[PDB]
């Protein structure tokens, strides 16, 4: 799992920061050919949290996850991922209001199938935006960013936490409880934010305002030329009560059932 710094490249621009410090794109030297990486550097509390976000990213194997490829003990700590060259889809579709309905089905499905696998290994990601998710090609997208996901435990279905509210379901805000229909939730506003190109949920609207509307039955509103079938999923992933909500393998198959006639 640790990697050679000496086969690691790096590029001087960084594609993100934040408090842990930088995002940057490199090169990792392979057998053979170089392999290009997006790399997590710490400009370091922060060590631990870098440390469990590759030990979550280090047990998930999907198409639709992005890969981790190992840790660096360097001049800093860094955690080196396969690159989604195009960037987050939020972004990418403010500046690209081209894209067709088919084509944000295609890419929604594909985060479904992706939080279908992460239920099924037990894990809950608990941010999931569509700022976390990453477009490989613009008919390509992975689920990234792991740092606030937790593997629950082999006899438990939640992680009781001890905050990105406008994305969290009602039982995340008044119990603290993340489960894997808690993530389901999270999947309805990015298929909102997604059928938006890239605009923010709840528009100008404080948590406490979010949880308000929320508690009187209110959703947002469908997007402009977001198909009927679409906006009814997400009103399903945004059912109040938890135990009624679908989880992913119901909210997959629903989503690929219509992706295969539209
Ligand atoms: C071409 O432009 C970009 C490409 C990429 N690609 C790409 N590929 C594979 C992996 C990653 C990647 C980025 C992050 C990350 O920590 N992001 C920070 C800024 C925000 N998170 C929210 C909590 C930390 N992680 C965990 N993985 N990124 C990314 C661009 O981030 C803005 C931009």
């Amino acid at each position: 799992v640790y990697l050679d710094r000496k086969l690691l490249t790096l590029e001087d621009k960084e594609l993100g920061s934040g408090n842990f410090g930088t995002v940057k794109k490199g090169y990792y030297q392979m057998k053979k050919v170089v392999k290009t990486v997006a790399v997590k550097i710490l400009k370091n509390a922060l060590k631990d949290e870098l440390l469990a976000e590759a030990n979550v990213m280090q047990q998930l194997d999907n198409p639709y996850i992005v890969r981790m490829i190992g840790i660096c003990e360097a001049e800093s700590w860094m955690l080196v991922m396969e690159m989604a060259e195009l960037g987050p889809l939020n972004k990418y579709l403010q500046q690209n209001r081209h894209v067709k309905d088919k084509n944000i089905i295609e890419l929604v499905h594909q985060v479904s199938m992706g939080m279908k696998y992460l239920e099924e290994s037990n894990f809950v990601h608990r941010d999931l935006a569509a700022r976390n998710v990453l477009l490989v090609t613009q008919h390509y997208a992975k689920i990234s960013d792991f740092g606030l996901s937790k593997a629950l435990r082999a006899d438990e279905n939640y992680y009781k936490a001890q905050w990105p509210v406008k994305w969290y379901a009602p039982e995340c805000i008044n119990y603290y409880k993340f489960s894997s229909k808690s993530d389901v939730w999270s999947f309805g506003v990015l298929m909102w934010e997604a059928f938006s190109y890239g605009q923010k949920p709840y528009r100008g609207m404080k948590g406490s305002e979010v949880t308000a509307m929320l508690e009187k039955g209110e959703r947002m509103g469908c997007p402009a030329g977001c198909p009927r079938e679409m906006y009814d999923l997400m009103n399903l992933c945004w059912t109040y009560d938890v135990e009624n909500r679908p989880g992913f393998a119901a909210v997959e198959l629903r989503l690929r059932n219509y992706y295969y006639d539209v």
